[PDB]
């Protein structure tokens, strides 16, 4: 710090590495990270090495810098120092991986940043690999979910589901499902001159064709077993068409 | 006509039947029908009997009245009198059946009126029983077609076809078809990271998923075998949704 050299780092950080060595050959590293003074003695005079620090709430902070000034590995622990909370790995080339762990020392969440600026954001992860997913792309977002084998991001339009699957090892594969909406059916009763229309095991309408040469609609209650209202006579084509929706 | 009695008739007609009998016991009938004087001698003094006449173009007109004043059967022939053109039967109770015949002495067309005021209108009839159909109902019209067995009147709304079938002997029966529109399918090429979308054996779009983490649409020509345009990149969700329609 005193008369030393400023080194820029992956992820908008600096370190100050001492101009000269110490008693045991080391170089002094000081970095203000987040807002803590972090400190450490390193074999090398470039910026590489570990820096440690303690938050005012007694959480332990450990910043590792990779030998080639490539990779800053920012770990946060619980007060004991044994129990990992969070971990931001940044890479040389602008890409980062913000993790989070749970009570058990198991990964809860994961924000992946990509070199371009696009993101994979996993949350609510569970013991059996599964959880939410978001993909931040340039201009728009693909939501989805996670499993042990794969991420699946989905986009829907009416009867079409587009499904972008990203495998564990990076492999994209895409698929499409068009599935028709539930269709009307009907049954004719010759006895009563009544068409009863069934949608998805729910009766919906009675269309009745009278000896008086006219047509009457009545609606099934949303139970789909008893009629409701009273019988509405038809007065032009349009109404018959309406009943068929 | 001279000093006789006016009888009203089925189908807005009158006849004048003579007050007294003739030489051979008959009663004189005169009717102005359409605009012809029609004439005939009848056994009975009520209005019943036949009346004949000749149009100025030499077509022969034959009006029959049923004994009970029930039914007026207006036939028109060709000039020869043997070859039927048209035939309007009216009934007592306001119902009528306007036929038409063809060159061969076979029925071409048929307007059925019903007592209520509703109509069945068959046209363009053919040797194998078939032809157009219209049903004039109170407030609206059901179009359709004819066969030897049956009339079929159809009403459509999107994927639904309502079909009212009237059998030879009057029997109504109704049916419904909901049939889903042609659905998208797609094939993935791992080689090129391209989804190709097929609608009804016609390729429609290429969706391409780039190593650059972006999506590009290109359209198939309406042949459904070669691409067209050039590859349009995607810029928000909405566009991806659009491609799925």
């Amino acid at each position: 710090m005193k008369n030393s050299v400023s080194v820029d780092l992956p992820g908008s950080m600096k370190v100050l590495v001492s101009k000269s060595s110490n008693a045991d050959g080391k170089y002094d590293l000081i970095a203000t990270v987040d807002a803590l003074e972090l400190s450490g003695t390193s074999d090398k005079n470039n910026g590489s090495g570990v820096l440690e620090g303690v938050k005012a709430d007694a959480s332990k902070v450990k910043l590792t810098i990779s030998d080639d000034l490539g990779q800053t590995t920012l770990e946060v622990f619980k007060s004991d120092g044994s129990t990992l909370v969070s971990k931001k790995v940044t890479s040389k080339d602008k890409s980062s991986t913000e993790e989070k762990f749970n009570e058990k020392g198991e990964v809860s969440e994961k924000i992946i940043t990509r070199a371009d600026g696009t993101r994979l954001e996993y949350t609510g992860i569970k013991s059996d690999g599964s959880g939410k997913a978001k993909e931040v792309l340039k201009g728009y977002v693909l939501e989805g979910t996670l499993t042990a084998e794969k991420t699946t991001l989905v986009v829907k339009e009416g009867t079409v589901t587009l499904s972008k699957n990203i495998s564990k090892s990076g492999a994209v594969s895409v698929e499409l499902n068009d599935t028709p909406p539930p269709k009307k059916t009907a049954a004719w009763n010759s006895g009563t001159s009544t068409l009863t229309i069934t949608v998805n095991s729910k009766k919906t309408k009675d269309l009745v064709f009278t000896s008086s040469n006219t047509i009457t609609v009545q609606q099934y209650d949303s139970n789909g077993t008893s009629l409701e209202g009273s019988a509405v006579e038809i007065t032009k084509l349009d109404e018959i068409k309406n009943a068929l929706k």
